[PDB]
């Protein structure tokens, strides 16, 4: 019915790294441009651009429209942003599918983008501070990483899952080190080459082309993982090593109907067979993928064992281990090229980021059935089922 | 197929007025609670809440979810926010409809919420300011009201439309005054009573219940409109009097299928027969409703003359006049109870706000066919067609 | 040897009151102009302007020079600012005296100015805040009212003196009320008329002439004083009522040698017979005046009983009582026209402010010997002995 | 009469370099401790500390007292800061000399300190910003480097002096290069070793001892100088190369009477024979040293040809050349060990900084008569004559 014709992502940048001063929409325009090129679709044929973005403060009116216009998508098209936290990037794709499914659009570019680096500090000053000190608020932490109900960082929700599922520091570290090793191997063997489009960081004393995931550490040791101090609980288990990072990037997919791709002679990256989103307790939001993946599979008519490949986002080693444990899918088909502990976690973009990695690995090993899933702050999960054509 | 079972909205607050220190999600919870109570639907039955919001900076993770959970919608449900600027509140509804149409939900609460009063000032300070002054940026102006492609206020786009359509200061002021006069008459006659749910502003030296639109001026004279200076062009035509204001409010609709409503014994407020969104030049974005409405009616199979009632959002008198002039619908069926010049423009809520006004007027006078439309910053428009059951 | 030929001050403004948006140098220029006029001395004859100022942040290069130049003091003369906190205003006069005594200058305009209202908030941001919230620092608190060695407000140092000297809440309130009643009586009787020069607050919809001390409250009851909550210690004795306020204002004196005034036919306000400055424990800085006055009286060769009039700055009721109690001078000859609890406490200007009060009262009642003294943050005191000619 | 018993300074740190995060008073406390040690005077014996500081915003109450107390000067001594911009450090010494000459003190530590790196950005926010963007004001530029009468940088005042004195780009560059070469030669020859006391920059992953001037560039070519673009006038002559920098540091001298050094068996670095300060046009403030030095020499009863050594502060190549040209002293005896273009310009400290350089060179070559002078923003200059014993 609805297919993914082409996809593309920027490299994921380190916090205040390669893309430290690059607005999100600049990354999404590059990505929008890339999916057009890959599909053989002209920007004039695009009906709407949908881009997940959790932290747009300061970047001006509707950055999704800014991206679309910059990529040369005509003014006649539309664009909008949405926010389901780390779910955003993938949810945008499901949302883009529904446009075509209900007959309101034919061609949709959908994904996510995020510049955690460029997120500003803020304060509400309209009423005026009569007297005393006031906080300038880091919008990345406030609006991206803090739970609104319990007031703690997502890492504390990772601790909740760890205790509940009795996951040791050592077990979380092994998972972490493994993510790094798989991603380093993938990177060196060229397996991110297909999915990555280069990004030119414009300069004044020179332009810089970034075409590699810079957050991936080389020769990651178990020792140096075990040496780290707990990051959120001074007698806790979750660390800066076994948690994902703060990162920048964008990622997208071009969607159309299966019959339309056939007319164009496009050979799609996959067909979207189903998706699902479900809520869980905020305190254990890392478990979101469990009901969300089960639901998606149920909608697809698939057994857990039918999946040949899986991308389950690594917000924290604690949560990823829990999800794998409960769902019980073959861990060897999961995050085959590493995950967000190594690659990075650009919130609004990660859902589309991990879709890209799924799609291109599926194609390269000739996998038929895949699933992509992410946990989401405030207690949600999202999943999507993809089949090869 | 898809019906609006119930709807509700807060009063619209004046900038730094009654809701000066009320977070947007607090207004959306009230609104969510009200649509549930009006439809005879319990919170536990809601699958997902979808709330438009352009300015959530500083408010924490996913305000849509905060709204939902405060209304007692269970943690198993999902929630997300979205931004198509002024289109957001109505687009959220069309997006809710599609969840049910594609069979992914049964019961959606959709609309918009906005606290322009509580929007913070900000600055990107990670790299640091080595030397020299920097700007603290008002996010309301930056992310709400400024065009990203030309750098000027929406008021300027309103200037652009006035010149293109040769609309005098005097004609714009006549419209402005009429809007106020219709809105005051409606207010005093009690015509907003049906659609408004009261909001309790919590206190410390006293709670305050707000159930009237406080931005509406009483005894608005033409004289006092004509005495105002131009706001965006010191030799211009647009003024604070003939533009919409800066405001606070939330508004929503509870969606389900027509067959579901029937099972429940609900008499819906209307059936969504169609919606549309289309792009126009950023410089003349006020003209967005023209193609968007024409498309929506084409999709509904309706003639312009088939509409019995119309809500066309008054972002500025210049654009509203241009929209009416081009579409040529009977201006006496348009904004019958007044519009945003009088009522106010809480950006991300406005589209569900004017849906509410359409729906309760349609019901009270027995109108069969209605249409709602808004212009959108950066050159877009959105429209939705509604028919009574 | 060295005489005060003339003197003048602005009225003392309330915090964010009449001088809410008035830079300090503007107040200082008015005061400079006033002392010239009163002495019959042309600006061109001035050698140097010395102005005390604790909170010049944001106002631009050397506000003392700005004040001098705007008062039409020629570009040949010199000007500088200096900081000994609350002792700055009176210290400037002593420093100006030394300029003439060492033979480096003939004519000096010395005093102090302060705009606590215009003091900005700040943050060091060159390094750049990589991540997390940061504080914007109210420089009035940080640089004006916080102890550098123990990190607490000057009201804590008043709490220290209160416990040490066993001064009750009731005793401090009796002193506070008395200061208000003496100041209101003086004001209505026109005893501040001679010292005050009016300041014109430039406006856009109208100019405003301020020539009365606005911080003096009329009909100050003991009841309303006793109803106030402790300000710095939630089981303490110091309050907003029995402490001085945050205030704006400027004050100065014109200095020359005794023989110079005689040549010019000027009848001076007083001769500077001596001065002194001494340190005490930071924790009990309010006690500064004790050693500083005893030193000054030793240098002047005076007994404490020789003083006919005294101005002992009321930073806090607790400290002012302690100073009076130790020194044991007649409390009826101290702060005859009230003090800073009623009049206000513009840190940099206060020293010269109370000098003016001392001088014009000395003249009107014909007092021969006078003394002015102030406690200084960080544990210091300053005093000056004056004799009429 | 009054002698400089000892002297010391920190190295001068580059902008955001070695002292990037070091509060000024910390550098002052080191310099206070140094001069005590060198003179063989105990901290207990000091009466008062005088420290010039132009940019103390954010550092708390009276940093002069913070320095004195950290250096172990007892709470019975007094301490204050002053501001005559670049003239402050040397003026402090003069002011300290007068304390002893007027009999109010015996032993004074006087000089200057500045952390231009630690100067914060600020904004007046009491009134509160109703709407729109507002500037965060860099207090370094605003209070340090901007003219309060004409509103342009000090580099523009240098442009005025250049045009006025017809000083070419090539002449200014030849002076700049020479300053860098003389300083580098002096550095390698160990001529700054005597005056410099090391500063320990406290750390967390290690302490760092700074004891060399880091702003001095090695191998300064005329080519690289001439390649630079104009800094303040896009068709101008002043550059970052031929102007002094933005720096951090501190410097002081211990003052006592001549007979007091003789009692103590101290051989002073010099006797302060005279000082002087005079104003000029703000537009051409760089000419300040001219009248100020001519006045000082007239007070000292010296001819310009009697001077054996001179320190004339190099704020800008343009002004320095003009001063040298007018006064016509032998340029080979001026800034023998280089100047501020090479060594750096920590505004408040420079006046005490160059005093040190003057003194320790006078001792090492056996010069009898010496002079120090600095231009001062807003059109002033200061100068002091020193004679060896
Ligand atoms: C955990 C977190 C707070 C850490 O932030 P941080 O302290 O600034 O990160 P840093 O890398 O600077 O600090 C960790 C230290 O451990 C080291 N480190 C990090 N990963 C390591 C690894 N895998 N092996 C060895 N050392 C490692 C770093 O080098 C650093 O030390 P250094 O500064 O000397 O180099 C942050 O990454 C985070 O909040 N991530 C979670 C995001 C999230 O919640 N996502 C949303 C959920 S869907
Ligand atoms: C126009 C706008 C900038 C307000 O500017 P402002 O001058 O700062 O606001 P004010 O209300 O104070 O305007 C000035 C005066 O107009 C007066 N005024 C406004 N409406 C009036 C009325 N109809 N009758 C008489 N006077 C009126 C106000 O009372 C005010 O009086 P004052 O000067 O004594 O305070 C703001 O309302 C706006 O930009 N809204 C546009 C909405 C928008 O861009 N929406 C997005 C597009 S979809
Ligand atoms: C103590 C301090 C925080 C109080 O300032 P503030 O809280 O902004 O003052 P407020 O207006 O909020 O005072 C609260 C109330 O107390 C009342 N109050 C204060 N002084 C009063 C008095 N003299 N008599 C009766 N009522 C009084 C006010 O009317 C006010 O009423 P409101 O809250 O309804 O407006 C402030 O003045 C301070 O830091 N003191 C400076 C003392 C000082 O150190 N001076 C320099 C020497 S080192
Ligand atoms: C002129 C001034 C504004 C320059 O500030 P700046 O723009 O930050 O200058 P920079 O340090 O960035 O210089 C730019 C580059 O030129 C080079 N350059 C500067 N001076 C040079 C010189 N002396 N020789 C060779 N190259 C030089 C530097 O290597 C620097 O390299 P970068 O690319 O890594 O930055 C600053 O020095 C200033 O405000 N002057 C102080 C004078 C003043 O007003 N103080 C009080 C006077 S009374």
């Amino acid at each position: 019915s609805i297919v993914i014709a082409s996809a593309a992502r920027t490299a994921v940048g380190s916090f205040n790294g390669a893309f430290a001063n690059t607005p999100a929409h600049e990354l999404g325009a590059t990505v929008i441009s890339a999916v057009l090129e890959r599909a053989g679709v002209a920007a004039g044929e695009v009906n709407e651009v949908i881009l997940g973005q959790v932290l747009p403060a300061g970047e001006g009116q509707n950055p999704a429209r800014q991206a679309a216009m910059k990529a040369g998508v005509p003014q006649e098209a539309t664009a909008w942003g949405m926010n389901q936290l780390a779910g955003s990037g993938l949810r945008a794709v499901a949302l883009g599918m529904q446009q075509i499914a209900t007959g309101d659009a034919s061609i949709i570019v959908a994904g996510g983008m995020e510049s955690m680096s460029m997120a500003p500090h803020c304060a509400h000053l309209r009423g005026g501070v009569k007297m005393g000190d006031f906080k300038m608020i880091d919008t990345m932490i406030k609006d991206g990483l803090t739970d609104a109900f319990y007031g703690y960082h997502m890492g504390t929700t990772a601790e909740n899952v760890a205790k509940q599922w009795q996951l040791s520091r050592d077990e979380q570290d092994a998972f972490a080190v493994a993510s790094q090793n798989k991603a380093e191997a993938a990177q060196k063997d060229g397996r991110f080459k297909d999915e990555i489009v280069p990004f030119i960081v414009k300069g004044r004393k020179g332009d810089i082309t970034v075409d590699a995931d810079e957050y991936i550490r080389h020769g990651a040791t178990l020792d140096s993982m075990a040496k780290l101090r707990p990051a959120f609980d001074k007698e806790g288990t979750v660390t800066a090593g076994n948690a994902s990072g703060l990162n920048d990037g964008a990622a997208a997919a071009l969607l159309m109907s299966e019959a339309e791709a056939s007319r164009r002679g496009i050979q799609p990256l996959g067909r979207i067979v189903s998706w699902a989103t479900v809520g869980v307790d905020p305190k254990v939001m890392g478990t979101g993928p469990i009901p969300a993946s089960r639901k998606a599979l149920e909608r697809a008519g698939w057994k857990i064992g039918d999946l040949d490949l899986v991308e389950a986002n690594e917000a924290f080693a604690a949560q990823a281990c829990a999800v794998n444990k409960d769902l019980g899918w073959d861990p060897s088909i999961v995050n085959v090229n590493g995950g967000a502990i190594a690659i990075g976690h650009p919130i609004g973009a990660s859902g589309a980021r991990i879709l890209n990695t799924l799609l291109f690995e599926m194609k390269r090993r000739g996998a038929r059935k895949g699933l992509a899933t992410l946990c989401i702050g405030g207690g949600m999960g999202v999943a999507m089922c993809i089949e090869s054509l």
